[PDB]
């Protein structure tokens, strides 16, 4: 393909290297497509990269419904979401390039928006979770969205500022933090 | 003096053209100093931005030990330390240049390792407020470290990843996620 073989190369790039390290210029000499190629499907760069943002959250959002099956409470399926946090190869290894991207268009308002209407794909599963673990009993959530942004976000900080130390080391203190989190909650 | 008159002014120069545009030939001439002198007191412009980050680490305990008065109980502390770090960050010189170093160094086992003896003195400040509450029956953590890991990665990522919100929702965000946590630990 080539408007799909662009938004690859594109990927691993602003994950090797970073946001402002890949450049247009770069992604082509190893994706062959002229400068304008970029421009009718991806606006800005901040568009390519706005883009590969949705992609990931979606195909992680997929991964992670075929497999919260595994998961018979939803206090499984917390836990359960926060370990696989771990582990996926979607949208969480560009968490990086996202706060370099943000530092560099937070002065534009187009980024508040966009970098907040996927926050909401961010949350939602944090939402099903919480919302339907009200709808059985599991606990009581007043402020579902309060709870589903602040669990969101805690956990993507254990995911990413801990990205080094043994892998295991990772996976034990998220299942302790998804313990102390619910425990917190009822 | 001559090695701190190089800190001070390599500080400034970070703040205003970021890490990756200021050079050391500016360091040495707005410093009155030399590209031998810098080289014997920090080798290279990575290790003077490290020990700059040092240094800051330094500031910011001695401001908590005084700042942490006001909170006479650790439950307390806990609370203010969180807001802490997200109040200050919002207006913190350095923080584009940390996040253009990181995000540009994480690679590096080297530039990897000083790194996280720097986070792991930002963690003590947390392992202080637990292992002291244990003392005073506040809560009964029996893997302070661990506890202590999370709740810093887990701010963290509160931190980071929430900007577009507006500075009043962070807070109270910030606050309720202290009263989950901190509730989660009986
Ligand atoms: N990686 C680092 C190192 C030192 C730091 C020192 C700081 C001092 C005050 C403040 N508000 C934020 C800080 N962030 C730091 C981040």
């Amino acid at each position: 393909n080539l408007k799909d073989k662009i938004l690859g190369v594109a990927k691993e790039l602003f994950i090797k290297n970073g946001y402002n390290a890949t450049t247009t210029g770069e992604i082509v000499k190893l994706s062959e497509s002229s400068k304008g190629n970029l421009y009718y499907h991806f606006k800005t760069k901040e568009n390519l990269f706005l883009e590969i943002l949705n992609i990931e959250e979606s195909k992680w959002q997929e991964q992670w419904k075929k497999e919260q099956i595994k998961c018979k409470t939803n206090r499984e399926k917390f836990y359960l979401y926060n370990e696989l946090s771990l582990t996926t190869e979607y949208y969480y290894p560009l968490q990086n390039a996202i706060i370099e991207f943000y530092t560099e268009y937070y002065k534009t308002n187009s980024i508040n928006e966009k970098m907040n209407k996927l926050e909401n794909k961010y949350i939602d599963a944090y939402h099903v979770i919480f919302k339907e673990g009200n709808l059985n009993g599991e606990w009581s959530i007043n402020d579902v969205n309060a709870v589903s942004k602040i669990a969101a976000n805690a956990v993507n900080g254990i995911v990413t500022f801990t990205h080094e130390q043994n892998i295991n080391e990772r996976i034990k203190l998220m299942n302790k933090f998804s313990q102390i989190f619910l425990n917190g909650l009822s």
